[PDB]
């Protein structure tokens, strides 16, 4: 019982970790595609110009990530 | 048992999520690669001038990431 | 008691490919990133210019999240 909670816990500690990683990497992705669309302006293009560099909607679920997160916390470390 | 089953539920639930996210963002890296790529041309510059930027093989374990993932829900979740 | 090893060993294998994915991600994001600054230099225009790009310093737990991640394996695999 108690390993299987040590488990549990050790798999939202870590995944905790690694959601805040991942946050921090979206992050620099986006800033990283606006520095790279003023550029582009600099240079007399529009993002239009190069793939995908319109696009700042990414796949961002962290309501539901983190929520899940949550309740999966209260649900183990209970 | 179901406080188990509840646990693994809840973690695959939350993987698939944050996989597809990850996904999202490789994606995003490769377009912003590609465009840093076509900005050093405009200046006369070929990407062997700046470190990485020839390089469009990042590590891509979705084969065996998914196959995985599928095999922990069918596992999981009977 | 197996079912629950066989979960919990697909969790850890699935993770082990997902942190090196990641790994590899935020290594293109820092070098992307500093191309990024290179093209700035040559418009003449510094780091400070653009929102974020002066910045190197992720979100990096990889101390941690690997330490957990090897206490999990022998955790979870003994
Ligand atoms: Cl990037």
């Amino acid at each position: 019982n108690l390993y299987f909670q040590g488990t549990a816990n050790l798999t939202t500690s870590l995944l905790g970790d690694l959601l805040d990683d991942v946050t921090s990497i979206r992050h620099a992705v986006l800033q990283n595609r606006a520095a790279i669309d003023f550029l582009l302006l600099a240079h007399g293009h529009g993002c239009e110009d190069v793939a995908g560099m319109c696009s700042f909607n990414l796949s961002d679920q962290s309501e539901s990530i983190q929520k899940k997160f949550q309740l999966m916390k209260e649900h183990v470390n209970k």
